[PDB]
Formats: structure tokens, sequence, C-alpha cells
């Protein structure tokens, strides 16, 4: 019974130096708080597309992934958590349950169903942040708050 | 080389894929705004050491690295900008002439002289940032505001 974080992100092609730091922060979460990557494609824009309707055929996408989990969209105008408001939210997950979808927009931003959709949502910064950095701080981020949760070295070094 | 925009940080063994992704975008910012890395040694630290006085030290030596340059400091109780008005940021840097010294606090912080000495102080999240990710931040959402600023392609979508 222990909770699942599910980074659901458009976009597949982090370049190698990104891959590598989030993979060094998603390998250290203990076996009972897994981290995993699911990565819906990027849809095909162009002028002649409708932006509209490619957004929300990403949405849909990322809506589907999350199934019945806790829906939090990872948005710049989301809530401005510090580290120990984001280690209490990891704990209310726990208690919760559910497992947790978090949710990274494509290039055109979250779809309006997915922001609608969203149970809770958590800004990084007030900076529009390019998608492969958005993946590395959440997965930090994350396993800052969980050191602080168990008291394991990495948040006080 | 009208104005320089110069990170005064601490620390000096920075994970190989860090370095990759700051270089990355470091080496992009064009000649006439050039971006450069100038590294202090953190304070050998013990418990038995003396945190106040390695911290002086390490402020004195940021410090003399920034000269008279404009002092910003990278600090949670920063300014929250987000992009445009970083961008607007930039752009009076500019003007003023002098070249930007940004300030990356050790592992115990920036020292109370620094803070002191400081004309601006910019927060990059209300997160508590590894000082790593602190580098690929700064270098990437001023890579960011450069773009803005010249209409390169970057910024868009
Ligand atoms: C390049 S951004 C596009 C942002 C979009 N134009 C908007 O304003 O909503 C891609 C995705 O990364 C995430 N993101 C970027 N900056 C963020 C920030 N500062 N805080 C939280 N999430 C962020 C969001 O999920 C966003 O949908
Ligand atoms: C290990 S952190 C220390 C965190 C905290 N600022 C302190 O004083 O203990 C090292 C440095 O990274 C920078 N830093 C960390 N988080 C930051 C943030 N959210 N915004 C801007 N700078 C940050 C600060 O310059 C800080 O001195």
């Amino acid at each position: 019974h222990h909770v699942k974080l599910q980074l659901v992100a458009v976009g597949t092609k982090m370049p190698d130096w990104v891959q590598t730091g989030f993979t060094e922060y998603l390998r250290r979460f203990p076996k009972d708080m897994p981290f995993e990557l699911i990565e819906i494609p990027a849809g095909k824009r162009g002028k002649n597309a409708d932006i509209k309707r490619i957004l929300d055929k990403e949405g849909e996408q990322m809506l589907a992934a999350a199934g019945k989990n806790r829906i939090v969209t990872l948005d710049i105008p989301g809530k401005p958590w510090d580290t120990p408001q984001l280690a209490a939210e990891l704990e209310r997950w726990k208690l919760d349950g559910r497992d947790v979808s978090l949710l990274i927009g494509g290039p055109e931003g979250l779809s309006p169903a997915c922001k609608a959709a969203a149970e809770q949502s958590w800004s990084l910064s007030a900076l529009t942040l390019p998608h492969p950095l958005v993946r590395v701080l959440v997965a930090e981020s994350l396993y800052r708050a969980w050191s602080i949760t168990t008291n394991h070295p990495y948040h006080r070094e």
C-alpha cells in the first residue's frame, strides 16, 4: 500500500544531459515511493494545423494516462510551494493513498481540460521553464521533499 | 562585450551532466553579451569548524571577484521575476553599462556581506534548490531572456 509518483509529460527526446540528470534523481527514490516517467508524444504543429485541437489531443492522452490518479498539474500560475510545503503535500498524498500523476504540458502548455481536471496545481517558478528542466526540477524537489520526510541526509547537506 | 554576465558561484566540482547542460547554454550567448563562470572554492566544513568565519571568507572572495560590477544575488527571498521581467532587467543592465555579477552561495548560503552588497536579489523559486541546478536555471533563464531581447527563435511557441 505504498503510493506511486507518476510524471506524465509531453515530449520524448530529452537531451542526453537532462536524461542523465533526471535518471540520477529518479533512481534514488526508495522502493516504497517509486518515481516513474510516462512520456506522451507531442502533436505535430504547423501554420495549417488547428492548434487548439492538437493541444486537446495531447491533453486527452495525458488525462488517459493519469486514469483515476490524483491529478497535480505543473503550471506557472499554480501554487508556489516551498520545500517544506511540498514535503507536507507529499505526506498528504501518502495518507490519501492514491497514486499521484504530475502533469507537464507540451510546447503550447497544458490543455484546458487538463487544467480543469487538476486537483492541485504546482508552480516551480515565476519563470517560463523549458520542458526538459521542469522534469529534472520535479524529480529533484520531490526527492528533497521525500528526504525531509524520512530525515535522509540529502535535504541537510 | 558591452555588458558581461558573470556568475560568481561557490563550489568547484559539478556533476558531469550539470557542466554539460550549463555549458550548452553558456556557449550560446552572443559575443556581445558574454556569459562567464567564476568558481569560488567552498570552505572545508567540519563539526568543529567556525561556520560563521568560513561563510565570511567565502563572501569575501565573492565580493572580490565581483569588483565594481552590478551585484545581483540569487536568493530564495529575492524578487520572483517572471521571464518577461527578467528580459526587462537584462535590458536595464545593458543601459547601466556595468558588467553584472550574479552571486550564488555555498552550502551555508550567501554571507551577510554579500546580501548587504546586493543592488538586486533574484529568486528562482520558492523551492530550496541545489547549487548545481541554480547554475543551470540561471544560464537558461538569462539565455531565454536574451533571446526575447533580440527576437531570437528560442523563446517562441
Ligand atoms: C514551455 S512550458 C509552456 C507554458 C505555457 N505557454 C503556459 O503558459 O501555460 C511547458 C510546460 O512546462 C511546465 N512549466 C514550465 N514552467 C513552469 C513553471 N515555472 N512552474 C511549473 N510548471 C512549469 C508546464 O507544465 C508547461 O505546460
Ligand atoms: C544550498 S543553497 C542554500 C539555500 C538557502 N538560500 C540558504 O541560504 O541556506 C545554495 C545557494 O543557491 C542559491 N539558491 C538556492 N535556492 C535558490 C532559489 N530558490 N532562488 C535563488 N537562489 C537560490 C542561493 O544563492 C543559495 O545561497
